[PDB]
């Protein structure tokens, strides 16, 4: 089964057309919304204005386990009406989320783009003695209670892509001074918000984004004011990363 996908950007993002999301989809649409997914690392459903709480709801349930104050009607639907900054989304625990349903409800006339980094692509570019630096890092991701270790590099479970694993929540490198540590961050994430590694999307009433939470980070950009923005979210559970050695990451803290 072939989707009718047009890539937004020439390294990541792709908006589908010609599918109505629903609780409905059979599985061979919902396959190759996964394969895109994966491809594309975040993609694009517009005019999907049928799509309410619960048919957002029901249709994520395709995807993956919703993790559970949330939309009336509904048991995991959550509203946003800002996150301005770079991050993988729950990274302060330890099996984060692997993706995230989004649908824009009322959308600002200028202004309220989403940006969406390829992390995976960040992480090829990286010359070798570096991305074999990168393949022996662990990093401390903090809420700041809640603190985890992750890998820096994650191995996708599906694709076995290596991915850096950075963004807002990380407290430290561990095993460096707090100098060195910034540097390293700067560098390493200084790749994944670098502008080829990026796509960023224009949101309208009814646009839908689905991203692959294991292979990106996003930011929402705060130039719209008071123009009204409503988003309401899905998030799907996922697992514990693993690193380049096939160590698994941990909480070290509540
Ligand atoms: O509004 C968006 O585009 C995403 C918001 C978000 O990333 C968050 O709350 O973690
Ligand atoms: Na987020």
């Amino acid at each position: 089964l072939e989707l009718d996908v047009h890539p937004v950007a020439g390294r990541i993002g792709a908006e589908i057309r010609g599918v109505k999301l629903s609780p409905d989809l059979d599985a061979a649409t919902v396959e190759a919304i996964q394969a895109a997914l994966v491809r594309h690392k975040v993609i694009f459903f517009r005019g999907q204005t049928h799509l309410d709480d619960q048919s957002q709801e029901g249709f994520a349930k395709l995807l993956g386990e919703p993790v559970a104050p949330v939309v009336d009607g509904t048991r995991y639907l959550l509203q946003l009406d800002r996150a301005n900054s770079w991050h993988t989304d729950v990274t302060f625990v330890e099996a984060y989320p692997k993706a995230s349903i989004l649908r824009s409800v009322v959308a600002p006339a200028s202004g309220g783009d989403t940006v969406w980094a390829n992390t995976a692509a960040a992480y090829q570019e990286l010359p070798e003695p570096l991305r074999e630096l990168a393949d022996k890092l662990w990093a401390v991701h903090s809420n700041r209670v809640y603190e985890t270790e992750h890998p820096v590099v994650r191995v996708h479970p599906i694709s076995g892509e290596r991915a850096l694993q950075l963004g807002h929540f990380v407290k430290r490198i561990k095993g460096y001074s707090l100098a060195d540590s910034q540097h390293l961050f700067a560098v390493l994430q200084g790749h994944v918000t670098r502008l080829e590694n990026t796509v960023r999307w224009r949101w309208e009433a009814g646009d839908v984004a689905i991203w692959d939470n294991r292979a990106t980070q996003h930011y929402a950009v705060d130039d719209y004011g008071t123009q009204p923005r409503i988003v309401r979210r899905v998030t799907l559970a996922g697992e514990v990363p693993v690193g380049v050695d096939g160590q698994l990451s941990r909480t070290t803290r509540k």
